[PDB]
């Protein structure tokens, strides 16, 4: 795995990362993940191959929002997630969040800069701090957490507060997560500790909503007469299919594209900063090569972890289940007369849950081969942990009762109602309001 903060990737360092996966692994792919950067598998000179092209290999991947609706902020968003990331160089996980865009998925990390801006500038941040997703199965004493606002900092403060958080949680932890710290102690007493250390006084959290966590597939305008276009890449991963060279078309993308590209949170991939008149060339080798294929709005808004056949904690597929499981979605969709809708739904194949289940608003968690915990009642933004609804099922099973419940959505949902919220207000899941305490029946 690669440090490539805010996923921001040359066309120079994709021809390298594309020759050593298809000349020296195993498995031949180019796999983004869901923090902005990318994985070979089955390594078979790896580190060197980084180093020459400028790339490095506790703290984790810091994410920043990667194609944020006022597009003026994104180069000084990313400056600051790149100079966080470098200022914690020596597990935590870090983002900076552009509202109204929760793309990154706040609240499953440790420590969240949310922008704040005073006329088209950044002027500083809201810190969200204890998010953590991972569970043990019928452990009571875990659970996934959403994270806290601890209060608004201006720019200037952004480091000293990123490191004094970092060292609060290396110091204090156990279990060792921040969620279960900040627990333990009380949201205040962290949060004094990090402005005693920090040298700041946390200001009012200062107004932000966010509306969605998806990408924006397609062609979006940027900047001045920059255009980006983002590839829906299934799982993310990057192999040349039959019909669908995948792999290849990047390739000749990244030859002839003129600026960067961006791996979003959501395992797909940004064609960045396209002037106008190159939109056609570009959109001609991504639209012969699959990478445009069309796909339902419910597949652009499904996503799974990797889990078999490389994890070693795997206990149920994800991202080999995922694509026929979708297959069925689309088809339950179709039915109920709601395919141009979508369901933000997950698949982590074991409870440390990195597919983000436990922040869909209908989650899979894998317990045992072809099994699955099925939790419902999460928000299409990502701000609620889904309850467990039925436990240790199989597909057939998830099905059935999906078709049921995606049948009742789409007869008696309220207009713009997500089927998250949806399941909460008809009374089939309890939400949960404080996971530490009420996540667990
Ligand atoms: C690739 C990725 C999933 C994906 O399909 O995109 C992934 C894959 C793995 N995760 Fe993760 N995690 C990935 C995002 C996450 C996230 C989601 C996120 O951060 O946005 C979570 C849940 C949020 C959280 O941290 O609470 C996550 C929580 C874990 C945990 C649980 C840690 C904990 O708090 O208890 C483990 C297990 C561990 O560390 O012991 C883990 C462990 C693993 C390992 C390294 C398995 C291992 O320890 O040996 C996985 C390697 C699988 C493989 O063969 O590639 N991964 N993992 C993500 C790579 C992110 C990155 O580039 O850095
Ligand atoms: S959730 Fe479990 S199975 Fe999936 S990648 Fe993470 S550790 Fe592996
Ligand atoms: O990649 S996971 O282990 O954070
Ligand atoms: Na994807």
């Amino acid at each position: 795995r690669c440090r490539l903060p805010g996923g921001v990737i040359t066309t120079k360092q994709w021809q390298a990362i594309d020759k050593f996966a298809g000349e020296n692994t195993i498995y031949g792919s180019i796999r983004l993940t869901n923090r902005q950067t990318f994985q070979f598998h089955g390594i078979l000179p790896v580190h060197q191959m980084l180093h020459s092209v400028g790339l490095d290999a506790m703290n984790r991947n810091v994410l920043c929002t990667s194609n944020p609706y006022e597009s003026q902020l994104h180069a000084e968003a990313y400056e600051w997630a790149k100079k966080i990331s470098e200022h914690l160089l020596p597990k935590f996980k870090t983002t900076v969040v552009i509202p109204p865009q929760n793309d990154i998925d706040l609240h499953a990390n440790d420590m969240n800069f949310v922008a704040i801006a005073e006329n088209g500038k950044l002027v500083g941040f809201n810190l969200l701090v204890g998010g953590g997703l991972s569970i043990e199965h019928g452990n009571k004493k875990t659970y996934a957490r959403t994270a806290s606002e601890f209060g608004y900092l201006p720019l200037e403060h952004t480091l000293a507060v990123a490191e004094a958080v970092v060292t609060t949680q290396r110091d204090w932890g156990n279990n060792a997560k921040t969620k279960y710290t900040l627990e333990r102690v009380g949201v205040e007493t962290f949060k004094a500790e990090v402005e005693r250390r920090a040298g700041i006084k946390f200001e009012p959290i200062r107004p932000y909503e966010f509306t969605g966590r998806g990408d924006r597939i397609g062609w979006v305008k940027g900047i001045d007469d920059n255009w980006h276009l983002t590839l829906f890449i299934e799982n993310g991963r990057i192999l040349d299919y039959p019909a669908r060279p995948l792999k290849t078309g990047l390739l000749e993308i990244a030859k002839i594209h003129k600026g960067d590209f961006r791996i979003t949170a959501n395992q797909n991939l940004i064609i960045a900063g396209v002037p106008e008149s190159e939109k056609a060339k570009i959109e001609k080798i991504a639209k012969e090569s699959g990478l445009m294929n069309a796909v339902t709005p419910q597949r652009e808004n499904s996503m799974a972890c990797v889990s078999f056949p490389t994890c070693p904690l795997a206990m149920a597929e994800a991202e080999r289940f995922l694509p026929s499981f979708i297959d069925n979605i689309d088809n339950l969709m179709a039915k109920h007369g709601v395919s141009d809708e979508h369901i933000v739904m997950r698949v982590t194949g074991c409870p440390n849950g990195c597919g983000r289940a436990m922040l869909a608003e209908v989650g899979l968690v894998g317990k045992a081969p072809g099994r699955y915990n099925l939790h419902l009642g999460g928000n299409r933004i990502g701000t609620r942990i889904p309850r467990m609804y039925k436990e240790n099922i199989t597909e057939p099973e998830i099905l059935a009762s999906l078709d049921e419940l995606i049948g009742r959505w789409a007869k008696e949902r309220e207009a713009g109602e997500g089927f998250g919220d949806f399941t909460v207000r008809a009374g089939i899941i309890r939400p949960v309001l404080d996971p530490a305490r009420d996540l667990w029946d």
